[PDB]
């Protein structure tokens, strides 16, 4: 009991311009029987069922002369391609004659006639009219002549024996006789008969060669790829769907309206794709941007050359975060929960304790008293344990679990050191981390980011989508790791160089490292890493990329080997954020709350203490 011709999903930007229409770029294109010009319907009706509003299931005055040696009708027509075998002989026409006449009492005579309209084929893959006069002349149905429409209406007898490309003197013949049976039938007049038998079907006919007819292209805008592998995501979290079947639903009518803004959309794909800061095929990225104030979802790569079904999506997968994390497992908790100043003076050290388990900083040595300001904008190992043992101890066992749990950041067991420094359970994907750090860039009001507006359904019911928000740290806390972490492109800062000129922003970058066994077991030189992120922000967007590799080779051929090889996404940061930010100049906006100035801010009304007017070197 499907008739039905399918009808693919929409996407609209956050102009609610269309955008992507998820129709894998087939030659087919649904038109309701209104919409088609009395012309047209005319030269099908003429061509193929001159009687068809009259009769019922064949004329049978065409089965009294057609017998006489056939000939058939729309309602049975459309029978047979309800798909009733490639075996005839009386026995196709045995079911397609009791169908014909079950159909006409079920569906109306315009239903049918729009049903033919839509799904009959026209060669070189082209079902349905709508989308043949596109094809061939590039013309909406509305404005073409009564040639190109003869022909059209011929095509469908025997399209392959009659495609112009292919056969034109065919072609000429079968549009002529078209004409002919239009005149017969009474459907247009001796003078525009004759007037339009004298028209070169060559009129408007778009030029081509065969290699562009047999490429189907079903990789068409390439750069939503990414953006649309969420939407779909997204489509089915919610009451209305769910129950349902995905693969329906994409083919039900819908009308997907997102948070999606094109330019910056293609700007990020291009780079992903376009870009030179790769070592080798291999490598990999991952970005997402999202709206620092309402976690909407802007623009997204799930990687370079992205398809949806057929690659993984990087920008959703969970990755080893590095010391992506410390602004929430260390040095946000403790302004939070013992209102430390961004001076906290703690001591490096050569190594450290934490239970039956050794660490050390990056480049080994330790660096004595520093500032947290410092220690989180240089990314310090030893500081960070420090600061989360401080917090653990003077806050609780399980305050900073809570602090992460806030921003999306859910830890199943506990959260060893480990973890604290990208570790173990501490995996997440680029967009999970873009919502943490957007609560940074706002306020500290966390936002699971979100895709989908809206959808509007064929059938007339339209459901508005929300996104779970909340208040994720007090105000203070995310204004100073907010100017805390400008520090970052600051000299001596881990993402120095890659600032932008006339616009506010902070990141943390990430640096993954191996387990101890690897680094022997595949000859990894002492600094190559296996992760490397940025995750930075404006008061307008906040961006996290992530680059890896799928799997480790020897000697680091797929690792970041140095600063020069870890530097990588924080080229295609800086590519990125420099188009699509505005130098209007909005900053981080300051609370009555926070007192003092970087690199010395504390809370106001309760000052620290231990610290430092100790520079970096």
């Amino acid at each position: 009991a499907k008739l039905q011709d399918p009808i693919p999903a929409k996407i609209y930007d956050k102009n609610g311009e269309l955008v992507k229409t998820l129709d894998n770029g087939q030659r087919h294109e649904h038109v309701n029987l209104k919409d088609v010009p009395k012309s047209m319907k005319d030269a099908v009706l003429a061509t193929e069922d001159n009687r068809f509003y009259e009769h019922g299931a064949l004329d049978y005055k065409r089965l009294f002369g057609a017998i006489g040696k056939g000939a058939s009708t729309l309602t049975q027509q459309v029978v047979k391609d309800a798909f009733l075998s490639q075996h005839k002989s009386i026995g196709r026409k045995a079911q397609e004659a009791y169908l014909s006449y079950r159909l006409e009492q079920e569906y109306s005579k315009d239903d049918i006639f729009q049903v033919y309209l839509n799904k009959i084929y026209y060669s070189d893959g082209v079902t349905g009219i709508k989308a043949a006069a596109k094809y061939y002349f590039n013309k909406d149905l509305k404005d073409l002549n009564l040639a190109e429409e003869a022909y059209l209406a011929g095509l469908p007898q025997v399209p392959n024996n009659y495609n112009i490309y292919d056969h034109p003197k065919a072609a000429e013949d079968r549009k002529n006789t078209v004409l002919y049976l239009m005149h017969y039938h009474k459907r247009i007049t001796d003078k525009q008969w004759e007037d339009a038998k004298k028209i070169d079907l060559k009129a408007n006919l778009v030029n081509r060669t065969p290699e562009e007819r047999q490429n189907i292209d079903t990789n068409q805008d390439s750069e939503y790829n990414s953006y649309v592998n969420f939407v779909k995501s997204e489509l089915m979290n919610n009451k209305a769907f769910k129950d349902e079947n995905l693969g329906n639903v994409l083919q039900s009518g819908i009308k997907i309206y997102t948070n999606m803004d094109k330019d910056v959309q293609k700007t990020l794909q291009n780079d992903v794709d376009n870009g030179s800061f790769y070592k080798n095929k291999d490598q990999q990225v991952g970005a997402t941007i999202l709206d620092s104030k309402t976690g909407g979802l802007v623009a997204i790569s799930g990687g370079r050359d992205f398809k949806d079904v057929v690659n993984r999506n990087q920008a959703t997968d969970p990755h080893p975060t590095g010391s992506s994390l410390k602004p929430f497992l260390a040095y946000g908790p403790a302004i939070e929960n013992m209102k430390w100043a961004t001076n906290h003076a703690i001591q490096d050290e050569s190594s450290y304790q934490v239970d039956g388990s050794t660490f050390r900083n990056y480049d080994t040595k330790s660096h004595g008293t520093v500032s947290i300001y410092d220690a989180l904008r240089q990314s310090f190992n030893i500081p960070a344990l420090k600061a989360w043992q401080s917090v653990k101890q003077n806050a609780g066992n399980d305050a900073p679990k809570k602090f992460a749990a806030k921003l999306g950041l859910n830890y199943e067991g506990d959260i060893g050191p480990s973890e604290v420094l990208g570790g173990s359970a501490s995996e997440f994907s680029p967009t999970q981390l873009a919502s943490a750090f957007a609560a940074i860039a706002n306020g500290g009001t966390y936002n699971n980011a979100h895709s989908i507006q809206k959808v509007v359904t064929r059938d007339g019911e339209t459901i508005e989508y929300d996104h779970t928000s909340h208040k994720a740290m007090s105000d203070y806390t995310a204004y100073m790791l907010a100017e805390m972490l400008k520090g970052t492109f600051k000299p001596y800062g881990s993402a120095y160089g890659h600032g932008v000129s006339g616009v506010n922003m902070g990141a943390k970058t990430g640096t993954g490292t191996y387990g101890a066994e690897t680094y022997s077991q595949y000859n990894l030189p002492d600094n190559a890493a296996k992760d490397v992120w940025i995750n930075g922000f404006t008061p307008q967007y906040t961006m996290s990329v992530w680059m890896g590799f799928s799997k480790v080779k020897q000697y680091g051929e797929n690792s970041f080997v140095g600063h020069s090889q870890q530097e990588y996404p924080q080229f295609l940061y800086e590519n990125v954020m420099s188009k699509i930010s505005s130098r209007d100049g909005e900053d981080f906006k300051r609370p009555s709350s926070v007192s003092g100035s970087i690199p010395s801010i504390n809370v106001s009304g309760s000052q620290d203490n231990n610290t430092t007017n100790r520079s970096t070197h």
